[PDB]
């Protein structure tokens, strides 16, 4: 089984590879600004119920909404 | 309630600021501080936002408001 | 326990603020010091202006102009 | 007869006698020649900002949050 | 086949595999979906630049020593 | 004896009011965003032959070259 | 010869770059590392200053401008 | 004490730009790594390019472009 979720879905410790960003244009463009495009690596740092969620990109740390982060499929590692 | 960044709401959205995560003048003075009231008008995925706060309208960046932690109503 | 302007206030006070009085004008004047309803406020001094501390930030205002910032004291 | 800058209105002179705020706010300042003892003169200003200012002979744009900063002795 | 992507040309599409600099850098970088493992096609591209890149569908202009902080292996 | 003298002539540990810019439009628009217009502080932190002049202005450090703190005519305190 | 931050050259003068005082990279892409020599063919006192540099022509504002300190020829 | 090309130069190797090669269009694709006559540069690494450091600043170069770039070594 190979674990396909959405970033939404996962937790702090996770790690995984951006395998698609569902929603077309406006989407994209929300998501490439914190490094958020298929093949990129992302590690969650921090997470609750009610978002948001803190992701590390390339180093970087982004906070994301949990409706936002619902458009990013990962594939974990 | 779900706690978003700014720049990830839609117009229409309305928020409580919840945190900010330098620029802290900046945003203090669209009313950015915690408790606030907003609400959004218009994203542009893109940037600026515009938002109004308090009843008085600013437009704000991707970026900064990227930084701004709302609790979305 | 009681709500009086920020121009009432001294050093040290710590409030909410929960009426903006006097018009658009007046809301567009005090919001650049993040002084809208919800926002919380510290007067850190009282012949010249207050100062107080929003955010974090701190910024002078007139006793003219705070009088229109009703704050519930904490 | 101190105020804030941001309240000062359209022919309104004085003298710079505080500037709050950290090494951030104070370098945004002096490079429009906010510093203590400076003279400043408001040419424009309304409820939103920019101030129209002019230091030293020299028009600069502040804006109304940033100007909240600067304590000036009207004259 | 590792090449800087400022020396990509019109139509070179690669998958980035290393970012040079500090957070600064990482941080530009990434707001335009430059970090390791991206795909980014170079859509026009002269001395002086901007290049303009698209990354997931996503145009930006990238200035050319920028660009020299990002290696692509060519596809 | 008042001293009023160019920056250019302040030695570190100096400090003074600027009274007067010399040469008008284009000298004081380079001066007056070192905060150097009349009636600010201003202290000579170090200094060289050859230039430049490192000056601090209501806690703000700046470089001026010789040449530009020539026209700062400043009294010293 | 005398040591001038580069925004206070004037047109016409050349110089080398003696040392600058996070734009760090935005700097030596426009050849502005100790050692280059500089041609100043505009300033604005008001920026942009636009300089020469190894023959290629940049416009670099007045802010940044007076951290690059530059030995006047 | 040679002069050679940036492509030629060593992990290590540190040396000053004397010479660009091949007109206006080399000229403007070096100067955004710093690369003019005068400047100071570290190879630092060389199937990839060259990694180089100018100003304090990393780089990547291919050799290519590195063979434009004629460096008095130190």
């Amino acid at each position: 089984m190979l674990m396909v979720v959405p970033l939404s879905e996962m937790g702090p410790g996770d790690k995984g590879i951006v395998v698609n960003i569902l929603g077309g244009h406006n989407a994209r463009q929300k998501l490439v600004s914190m490094g958020l495009t298929p093949g990129a690596t992302i590690q969650v740092l921090e997470s609750h119920p009610m978002g948001p969620i803190i992701i590390s990109v390339g180093g970087v740390r982004f906070a994301i909404g949990k409706g936002l982060a619902g458009r990013v499929m990962v594939r974990k590692l």
